[PDB]
């Protein structure tokens, strides 16, 4: 029963700490918790798909020991291999599994200023670096044999780094923690935010995934494009 982030709720399933929801027959969306000290449990969602005999990741969970336990349940549900995880932001709860990522041999990719920026957030670099063209998708050459997984820079927001992903051969785009739910009452953490450029991002990560349908984020259950629309009005009054 966490403080921030979805409750638990039909279909949802538990595994050790964390919980595991089939969006659709190919993906998953992985929620990890983190006590925040006399505030209780935020949870975080990332995402898990299928691609043929291979599994990709997008976002780590909080901590070391809760992304060895998404490999657990991974091997367990799925047991096929992992190729990659492409990590969304440098803060905590997208990239505080790294460790466990690398032990297990994974290759870990993230934008080059996420990769930049992680000495001084506290977290671990992404062994590979993802590059952008200057209307925010990524250079192909840096993010190869991606296979479904569509990922898109779309302005500074949330934070300068933040990333987000389409999946492609699906109505499912994730914006981790740029883009809050459709009843959200604010935006978040803006510590590290550009409130300028805020709504333009958060408009272009909708443009750029036009008929997504269903849009995850890192700190509700999914949602529909509402999510988008409400947090680029919440993102106007900034
Ligand atoms: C939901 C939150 C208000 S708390 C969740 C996280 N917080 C962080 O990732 C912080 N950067 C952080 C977490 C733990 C310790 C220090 C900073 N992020 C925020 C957000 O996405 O707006
Ligand atoms: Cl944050």
């Amino acid at each position: 029963r966490p403080t921030i982030g979805q409750q638990m709720e039909t279909g949802d399933q538990r595994f050790g700490d964390l919980v595991f929801r089939q969006l659709a027959p190919n993906v998953w969306q992985h929620t990890s918790y983190l006590d925040m000290p006399g505030f209780g449990a935020v949870a975080s969602n990332g995402l898990i798909v299928r691609d043929g005999g291979r599994v990709l990741v997008v976002d780590t969970a909080w901590t070391d020991d809760q992304t060895a336990q998404i490999l657990n349940w991974i091997k367990q549900e799925i047991n096929l291999p992992v190729a990659l995880a492409v990590v969304t932001h440098a803060h905590q709860d997208k990239m505080g599994g790294m460790d466990a990522l690398h032990a297990a041999g994974i290759a870990t990719y993230a934008n080059a200023l996420s990769n930049q920026l992680a000495p001084q957030e506290g977290m671990v670099a992404a062994q590979h670096s993802l590059t952008f063209a200057a209307n925010g998708w990524v250079e192909p050459a840096t993010a190869p044999n991606f296979g479904p997984l569509k990922v898109f820079y779309p302005g500074p927001g949330h934070t300068s780094d933040n990333i987000t992903v389409g999946i492609d051969g699906t109505d499912i785009a994730f914006g981790g923690c740029l883009i809050k739910d459709s009843k959200a009452k604010s935006l978040g953490n803006l510590g590290d935010a550009d409130t300028e450029h805020y709504a333009a991002s958060a408009r272009a990560f909708g443009a750029a995934f036009p008929k997504a349908s269903m849009i995850v984020m890192s700190h509700s259950a999914p949602d529909s494009r509402a999510a988008i629309t409400h947090t680029a009005r919440m993102a106007d009054k900034l």
